[PDB]
């Protein structure tokens, strides 16, 4: 069974895990739409109390796990958890991730697309200056790109150029993981890491020095950093806060899990989690956080960054920050930094998010590596498809898959691992090895804190939003959780081959 080669390798592979379009492109829209020093605060109180806790636990079940020779979730809860039921919810741990790839892979191939075009330099020219005169220019862009429906129907008409982009997107990724842990994994990311945080940072340096009257990159932080104790009180900012510490740092998709499942049975990993997960954060508040708000604010001043960031997911980062961009000297290569610095992020999420799957033919039906990374991308390609030509369709997957089945997954792996396996048991599988310990208030935390803190948000969470659910939406929305429910029964018959051929194979030895 393979493992990771060295001890900086894991690392880069578990931050380059971590840190990805999450931490350059969701982070500053979700810090913008909640005041920005007012979402802080609570951000803050996750990573303590839910995204660290959380984080060392996937790797206490990934290394114990994959000392029995298993790196996913049916198998792992199976172990933890005897029982036939355990197995049904570790499915989970391959659907979850499996629906985040789907979409996430796609969102990838728009960078590498306007990376590209950005550095043979094919790109719109807004003429010298009004901020809807320039930005037009970007959208029309982007809505050719992807294919936006000018008519009434929900259809997308991706265009050749991003349909071969998307392709190659997946074979850049199948190549890589074709390669397997060490060799593929581990070796681009020490490439990838660095590389990352070398944009990152001109980025950042290149960024504070915009200077405009509508204001200043400096003006920007300084919104971001103002700790406002007012709108503590909404339950809004939590539930975004909480909901953002799950996406970056991975946690309850099962990928955090199957990474560690190459970790050797007494590694550490108490101080290596803790590490991977500083990078991501350091990476996510200060790299990510200084390039797309602070550029906004110093050209179009924060009520209208606010506005921006409220206007959409890619708004800011593929027509703002773009268009901010086109106006400075160099803007056209600086946006291609910006492209490949996404496009390098995204890579080094997107293999993360398919090696649960090809960990699973592999560990539990016995597939070659090559068989199982084929297959899954074969699997990833195919129902990409519908987040291409149908309208919406990517909304649906990431509010079950990287929305609400992230948390309901954390809560249950949590439950599992240290109620129904044992808390005790739990700490010495966490601490053991360990080149430093986990601190003692941690365990009650774990215990206690966590999971209490986990309950309460989901049904917040549920009272507020349940409702909406099927109330009212379009009936195209049931074609995606149609398809992803499917996506669910096909992967339960699998587990439920998995346990057959496991039964032949005692007999026959
Ligand atoms: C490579 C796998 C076979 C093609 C999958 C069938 C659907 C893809 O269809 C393709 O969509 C593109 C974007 O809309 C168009 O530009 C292409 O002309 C069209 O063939
Ligand atoms: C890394 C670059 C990948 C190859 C780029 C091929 C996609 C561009 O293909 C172009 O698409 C246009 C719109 O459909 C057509 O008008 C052109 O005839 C065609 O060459
Ligand atoms: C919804 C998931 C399947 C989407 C596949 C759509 C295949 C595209 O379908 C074809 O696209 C052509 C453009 O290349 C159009 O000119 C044709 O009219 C259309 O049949
Ligand atoms: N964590 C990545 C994206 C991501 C979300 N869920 C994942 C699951 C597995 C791998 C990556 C992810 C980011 O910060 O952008
Ligand atoms: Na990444
Ligand atoms: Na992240």
């Amino acid at each position: 069974r393979e493992h990771w080669a060295t001890r900086l390798g894991l690392i880069l592979a578990m931050a380059g895990n971590a840190v990805g379009l999450g931490n350059f492109l969701r982070f500053p829209v979700q810090a913008a739409e909640n005041g920005g020093g007012a979402f802080m605060i609570p951000y803050i109180i996750a990573f303590l109390l839910v995204g660290i806790p959380l984080m060392w636990i996937e790797w206490a079940m990934g290394r114990y796990g994959g000392a029995q020779g298993h790196g996913t979730t049916p198998a792992i809860f199976y172990l933890l958890w005897r029982n036939r039921f355990a197995k049904i919810l570790g499915v989970f741990g391959l659907w979850i991730p499996l629906v985040v790839a789907i979409y996430y892979v796609y969102i990838e191939s728009w960078t590498l697309g306007f990376a590209i075009k950005f550095l043979v330099g094919l790109v719109p020219e807004p003429p010298p200056t009004d901020p809807d005169s320039i930005l037009r220019p970007f959208k029309e862009f982007l809505y050719s790109y992807i294919g936006v429906p000018k008519g009434d129907e929900p259809i997308l008409k991706p265009s050749l150029f991003a349909y071969i982009v998307f392709l190659i997107t997946m074979f850049i990724n199948v190549s890589i993981l074709i390669r397997g842990i060490s060799k593929g994994i581990e070796r681009f990311a020490k490439i990838a890491m660095p590389t990352l945080f070398i944009l990152a940072v001109f980025l950042v340096i290149r960024v504070f020095l915009l200077e405009t009257p509508n204001g200043t990159a400096a003006d920007g932080l300084n919104f971001l950093w103002t700790p406002d104790f007012e709108k503590l009180k909404d339950p809004g900012v939590w539930i975004a806060a909480v909901g953002q510490i799950f996406f970056t740092l991975s946690l309850g998709v099962g990928a955090i899990i199957t990474y560690a499942s190459y970790v050797r049975k007494d590694q550490d990993i108490v101080l290596s989690g803790l590490t991977a997960a500083t990078l991501n954060e350091k990476a996510e508040v200060i790299l990510g956080g200084s390039i797309s708000i602070p550029a906004a604010v110093a050209f179009f001043g924060v009520a209208n960054a606010v506005a921006i960031a409220k206007a959409g997911a890619f708004n800011l980062g593929f027509i703002t920050l773009p268009a901010i961009f086109s106006q400075t000297a160099g803007g056209t290569f600086l946006g291609f930094l910006w492209f490949f610095l996404l496009f390098f992020a995204g890579l080094t999420s997107s293999i993360a998010q398919m090696q649960p799957m090809i960990a699973f033919l592999e560990d539990e039906l016995k597939l070659s590596r090559k068989h199982a990374v084929l297959w899954t991308a074969a699997i990833v390609f195919f129902s990409a498809h519908l987040v291409m030509f149908l309208n919406k369709s990517l909304d649906e997957m990431d509010f079950w898959a990287g929305t609400i089945g992230v948390v309901f997954f954390g809560l249950t792996e949590l439950i599992i691992f240290f109620w129904i396996f044992g808390a005790d048991k739990a700490w010495e599988e966490i601490n053991r090895g360990g080149i430093i310990k986990v601190p003692r208030i941690y365990y009650y935390v774990m215990r206690y804190i966590t999971p209490a803190f986990l309950a309460v948000l989901l049904v917040v969470w549920a009272r507020e939003y349940i409702p909406k659910i099927m109330e009212e939406t379009h009936w195209t929305v049931w074609i995606t959780r149609f398809y992803i429910i499917g996506l669910f029964l096909f992967l339960t018959f699998l587990v439920f081959l998995a346990e057959r051929r496991r039964n032949h194979e005692s007999a026959g030895t």
